[PDB]
């Protein structure tokens, strides 16, 4: 009672920002598979007994954390869930390791704002307590579903990940609601723990929305109408401002460029984040950017410390130049890069840059959860490989490395389609990044048949692009 007054006010305090002023957050679209925030939890027809587990799936940048960061901030100021929970523990997944040994009490403790709360009072009532697992997919390292033994001990230590496994399944404080956040790529690995769940879809801004974050955005009405027409003109654009993240990135650039004439025609994925790391640019610790991304890609570290950073050459006045430029994070003494698609992007440049790992190595791990399922870094490398594309940022990558880059994508495009770990649609999301005619042909020729499961205007623009180019040898 006390306590859960003192806590609702560490939780309003802290969950202030979309950094750490929630004025700037635009409503998401969510379905269920126009769903109410307030009746999430509610049975429709499970005899008046409630959905314990609720799993969000939304696309990288759509808005995952912003929308569990607002349902903190809204239950912790009386708005949401009211009646319902007596408390919401927030559990930032990148975060959480997989392998140190803790108890779920321990866990609940790190989620508190004292070093002594008052962890038996707390867990006395479990059904009124709902555990906000943010970015399951953002979990480092392996998280297999074989682990084992179960837990049924909120105060066992255990190994993080059958810690969370257990608490998945319901073993541990099985009455315990738990909302879940993960990207779609990770739905496979997490649907085999899960008991009985409501699924829900963020679909990201609405075409209404992405007007509204336009205007949000922009403080002058005459800008915000100028770059929201700019992404009206362009069908490319707007068809990615679905996603709030592409919003973000575009409104940056477009800031610059109304600093120094409104013109963006960036046709990829690509071409946007170039386009964006472009304005940054007065790229000296280019080399050491995306050394630090693969490192963490490879080995499994989003956050980093002050001595990660300083391993790879970026010194206190750089740090500080990232954070400003909005490359880089400040979150909880650790950085991270200010999304993951970045730390891929950089990820990706890494193996192109001229002065470069084995690109075999990597599109063998292409996929696995253990790695993050790489589909930015290997999407990214199809966009930066393209010839018939350049920039500043982009002529300090090496042409040698790049065809040889360039021919090992196109044999790993004629395996996937000769032989589910990428969809199609996926491949013709990394073929649609690469643009290029000779190459977006010749791998559009492997496919036997066109077999695809379109949801978005995004994934109808894409599939439309590589069938268009898909055209047999002898046909006419
Ligand atoms: C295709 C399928 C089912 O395999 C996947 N659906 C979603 C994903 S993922 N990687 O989780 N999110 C994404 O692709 N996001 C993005 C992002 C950008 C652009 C676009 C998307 C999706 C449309 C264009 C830039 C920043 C993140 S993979
Ligand atoms: N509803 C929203 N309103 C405003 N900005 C948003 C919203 N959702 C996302 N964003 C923007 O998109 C960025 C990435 O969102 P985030 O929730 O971190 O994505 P995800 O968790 O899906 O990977 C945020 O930093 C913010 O700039």
């Amino acid at each position: 009672k006390d306590y859960r007054k003192k806590y609702r006010k560490y939780v309003r305090s802290r969950f202030q920002c979309i950094e750490d002023l929630n004025k700037r957050y635009t409503r998401l679209r969510l379905i269920k598979e126009p769903i109410k925030m307030e009746l999430l939890f509610d049975p429709d027809d499970e005899h008046s007994e409630p959905v314990h587990t609720v799993v969000f799936q939304g696309a990288a940048g759509i808005g995952k954390t912003i929308l569990a960061r607002k349902m903190m901030l809204d239950w912790a100021s009386g708005t949401l869930y009211q009646d319902r929970f007596d408390y919401l523990f927030y559990i930032h997944c990148r975060e959480v390791s997989l392998v140190t040994q803790r108890s779920l009490g321990d866990l609940i403790m790190s989620c508190c704002p004292d070093p002594n709360p008052p962890i038996h009072k707390i867990v006395r009532k479990p059904s009124r307590i709902l555990f906000l697992m943010d970015g399951f997919d953002e979990l480092q390292g392996a998280f297999d579903e074989h682990i084992g033994p179960l837990c049924t001990d909120w105060q066992k230590a255990e190994r993080g990940d059958i810690l969370l496994s257990s608490l998945i399944r319901k073993k541990l404080l099985p009455e315990a609601s738990l909302l879940i956040t993960t990207r779609p790529v990770a739905l496979e690995k997490l649907q085999h723990l899960l008991d009985h769940p409501r699924h829900v879809e963020i679909l990201g801004f609405s075409e209404a929305k992405r007007k509204e974050y336009f205007f949000k955005y922009f403080s002058d009405e005459a800008q915000a109408r100028a770059a929201f027409s700019l992404i009206q003109e362009n069908e490319v654009l707007f068809t990615m401002c679905f996603i709030p993240l592409v919003c973000w990135i575009v409104c940056t650039g477009l800031k610059q460029q109304m600093e120094s004439s409104l013109a963006q025609t960036s046709k990829t994925t690509t071409a946007v984040y170039v386009f964006f790391l472009s304005s940054l640019l007065q790229c000296a610790h280019l080399w050491g950017l995306c050394s630090l991304a693969a490192d963490g890609i490879w080995n499994q570290k989003i956050l980093f410390e002050e001595s990660d950073l300083r391993n790879h050459g970026l010194q206190k006045a750089d740090v500080s130049a990232f954070l400003r430029m909005n490359l880089f994070q400040k979150e909880v003494k650790f950085y991270s890069f200010i999304h993951m698609t970045f730390q891929e992007f950089f990820a990706a440049m890494y193996y192109l840059l001229e002065e470069s790992r084995d690109v075999t190595v990597l599109l063998e791990n292409y996929g696995k959860f253990e790695k993050g399922y790489l589909i930015f870094v290997v999407r990214f490398l199809f966009g930066l490989v393209n010839q018939e594309r350049t920039s500043y940022l982009e002529k300090k990558l090496s042409c040698k490395i790049s065809q040889q880059i360039r021919l090992e994508l196109l044999k790993w495009i004629e395996v996937k389609a000769k032989a589910i770990q990428p969809s199609q649609l996926e491949l013709f999301y990394c073929l649609y990044e690469m643009q290029e005619e000779d190459f977006v042909q010749r791998a559009m020729d492997y496919f036997p048949k066109i077999e695809i499961n379109l949801s978005t205007r995004m994934d109808h623009m894409v599939s439309s692009f590589c069938i268009e180019n898909c055209h047999r040898v002898e046909s006419l």
